């Protein structure tokens, strides 16, 4: 086991994060296994490489229905958000299936990042997570 860090930009999407972590399923989901309620929303990180969340240990949730449309489950890799000097509980979160891998990855946490830590696009900020 190793600790990594890994930096990565703070960039903007089309605000896909939101839809999902406010869907019921999603946030128990989250809440259960996290132990927080997520602020409604994903953090989206460019890498300056692709992340393969496959060389690290997560949950992974089945597929469901909700409101009689099938939603797809997801997999979930707690992390430290590394602001400054400070660690911030929460998770890197990717769709159960995936065909490859991204250089943008989605970041949940109990509070809104870009309020509390007034972060803009192109800052740059940091994880950790277990290897
Ligand atoms: N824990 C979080 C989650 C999202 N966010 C931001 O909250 C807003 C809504 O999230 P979103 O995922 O729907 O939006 P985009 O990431 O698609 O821009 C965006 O500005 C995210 O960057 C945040 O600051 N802290
Ligand atoms: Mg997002």
């Amino acid at each position: 086991v190793k600790l990594m860090i890994i930096e990565g930009e703070v960039v903007s999407g089309l605000g896909e994060g939101r839809y999902f972590l406010s869907l019921p399923p999603y946030k128990e989901i989250f809440k259960k296994i996290l132990g927080f309620e997520p602020y409604e929303g994903t953090l989206n990180l460019k890498l300056d490489r692709e992340f393969d969340i496959n060389k690290f240990k997560y949950i992974e949730t089945e597929d469901f229905e909700f409101n009689g449309k099938r939603f797809f489950g997801v997999k979930v890799l707690p992390i430290k958000i590394l602001i400054g000097n400070k660690k911030i509980d929460g998770a890197i979160v990717v769709p159960k299936k995936t065909y490859h891998s991204s250089e943008i990855i989605e970041i949940i946490a109990p509070m809104k990042l870009r309020e509390q830590f007034n972060l803009k696009d192109g800052d740059v900020i940091k994880i950790l997570i277990k290897g």
